[PDB]
């Protein structure tokens, strides 16, 4: 089983290639990591296994979900420390994902009920909803387009949060630059309608992610920085006219940062679109995943370093990915929510527990969080 | 509730369990076979309603191998034999008229002509077609038919509906869903025409209206059912406002009934069962709520019998009928493996699992008529 051949990610000697994908769960009450998070990550930690935390706030305006943890205050750093320690005690490697949602927020999540910030004044359309604190779905509002100086301030928020993650003991950080969030709002030409140096050309649209990555790299070292993007996922109206061209443009910027820094990043993590095959239709089962696979393979081939694939992977698809050289590591989200011992279940080819979407974002410290059972 | 009798026009149905139309590819060389007779006979029940697999309305309307047609007198002759066996068991049966539009291939095109459609745009690479040898083929570039050709395709539906009646069917169902010909005109994500049949919702609905009117004027509204799927992920068939499109179709169907002075047999709607973006943070938020509203809105708007389909089980079907969401529920996959699904559902008995591997094979028995009764 290729998922169990060891992999050397920088200094880290991973014992297997099954990675815990970053997943927002909303148990960090009032943005403070809670003991429940410690139990949750400890359940999933394995010796030589790599874990990525849920998206974590880099500032007071960075959230668009309730009770997501932050790492911009010392109080938050002290609580993260306890989680990092328990995970390290199991022999796992863990990175903290730094997340700013940009326009994907609501006044209820902003200080003084201010408008969310973004590259643009254009709001996410009503084709999408936001989870409100009371559990209902809300409408995304119009964001405020930020200027060059404020952009440098947000970059500084990433730098300060990366330093704090290192202070908490994390092995590194992952820049959430995917799924239509703040960085993707600058990358995607379907969102970025700016006329200044951060808009228009591919170079201009890639300026923001480059500045963010360079700032964290210069603060903690490229080896402790992973980058996540999703050029072909249009979640929250984040489409680009040419996904592959955009993805390759980002990859070249990362390749350039590495050469200039004289060091490689921890990895490039890419989420791919995954089309569920509907069995109730005439030709749903006759589809092909070919094209989306070629896009992923091209980004991996273009990138000089470790590649982590994600998005609807199963045991069989993960084995295939590593076996064909399409990826070095494979991250799993939903199956890891319901299978604390996912790594062991994939090693033994055991049945996998079903997951309950209803409790993905609820606040209970146990229910739908740490009560999914281990192999008996 | 599924066994509470239902009156569908002049049809007194004994239960609400319907056999959904399902392509099975056993009609060798497009001619109905004795096998189909046994297959349908097996699932037929006294006072039960069945809808046949999609059936060709012209030589160029197919996109699957060995699907039956009803555009030749020979085909009509063989269908009659099947219809008789079904009536013998006291069941009501409608023949579904199917034209795939752009969802075709050169191998299914007698004159090597490009498949016809509303647009010049080909189905995307992520969708494939089933080839005669069982392999998957690539969808070719279709031809955006001219305004004048639309009338002749409507004529193909009309002649086919007449042929279905000549064959003895109690009625016909217009397949206007799942990204096939009619749906290629309805969905603004496909229809990029700038003429009378493109642009406004009204213009987009012109084709299905003309098809339904032609068949209604040929055999009577009481013998015509119509199937649509305002919101479905199949062969790149998307629309900006699924609700608006669905209600536009319902409004024109209601008008055809008023002007005809008789109601259609029913409106058949596929349940979206939308599951896109499950791998994202917010993709699924509000999805289930929107499709539920979409369906109830259409059900409340349509003046007549409403049949739901797509992902239904014994429990989900019971719920649909109990909550007033649908009058009849059609089952597809479970009916493939459970010939006596009706009886089984009635007794809450164990259901047989189905083998997809044999959904479209040509064996007249294996995976077709060999599923056990129990
Ligand atoms: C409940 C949930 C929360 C998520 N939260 C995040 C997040 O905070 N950051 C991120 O980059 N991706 C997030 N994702 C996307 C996942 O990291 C991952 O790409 C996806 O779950 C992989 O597909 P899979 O679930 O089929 O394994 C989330 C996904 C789910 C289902
Ligand atoms: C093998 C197969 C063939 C189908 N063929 C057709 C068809 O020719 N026409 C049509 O309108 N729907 C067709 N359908 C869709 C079904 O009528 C029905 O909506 C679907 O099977 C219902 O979902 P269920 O299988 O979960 O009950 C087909 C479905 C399957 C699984
Ligand atoms: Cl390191």
């Amino acid at each position: 089983n290729p998922l169990f051949s060891p992999y050397k990610m920088g200094k880290f000697n991973l014992s297997h290639r099954v990675v815990l994908a970053p997943m927002t769960r909303c148990r960090a009450l009032n943005n403070i990591p809670q003991a429940a998070l410690g139990e949750y990550y400890e359940q999933r930690a394995t010796a030589g296994g790599f874990l990525i935390t849920e998206g974590t706030m880099i500032s007071p305006t960075s959230a668009g979900f309730p009770h997501v943890p932050g790492i911009f205050t010392k109080e938050q750093v002290r609580e993260w420390k306890k989680i990092v320690d328990v995970v390290h005690a199991k022999g796992a490697v863990i990175f903290c994902q730094l997340w700013h949602v940009g326009r994907a927020s609501h006044e209820v999540y902003q200080p003084a009920g201010a408008a969310p910030i973004s590259s643009t004044e254009k709001p996410i359309s009503n084709r999408w909803r936001i989870l409100m604190p009371d559990g209902t779905h809300g409408i995304y509002p119009k964001p405020r387009a930020i200027g060059t100086y404020e952009i440098s301030q947000v970059v500084e928020d990433y730098r300060r949060s990366a330093l704090n993650a290192i202070e908490a003991g994390f092995d590194g950080i992952e820049i959430h630059g995917a799924h239509g969030y703040l960085i993707d709002q600058f990358l995607k030409d379907g969102i970025n309608d700016r006329t200044d140096e951060y808009g228009g050309s591919l170079a201009n649209r890639c300026k923001f992610i480059t500045q963010v990555v360079q700032a964290v790299v210069s603060a903690i070292g490229a080896d402790r920085v992973g980058v996540r993007v999703s050029p072909a996922i249009d979640h929250l109206d984040a489409m680009d006219s040419n996904p592959l061209s955009l993805g390759l443009a980002v990859v070249e910027r990362l390749n350039k940062i590495q050469l200039h820094s004289g060091s490689k990043l921890a990895y490039l993590h890419v989420t791919q679109p995954r089309y569920v095959a509907y069995g109730q239709t005439e030709a749903g089962r006759l589809g092909s995943e070919e094209e989306e696979a070629r896009l992923m393979r091209t980004l991996r081939n273009a990138y000089q370093g470790t590649f982590i694939c994600s998005g609807g992977y199963t045991r069989e698809l993960g084995i295939e990915a590593v076996a064909q050289g399409d990826a070095d590591l494979v991250s799993y989200g939903r199956l890891f929510i319901s299978n604390p011992d996912l790594v062991m279940r994939i090693k033994l080819n055991a049945p996998l527990n079903k997951y309950n979407r209803k409790t993905f974002y609820t606040q209970d410290p146990v229910v739908g969080y740490t009560d999914y059972p281990f192999l008996q």
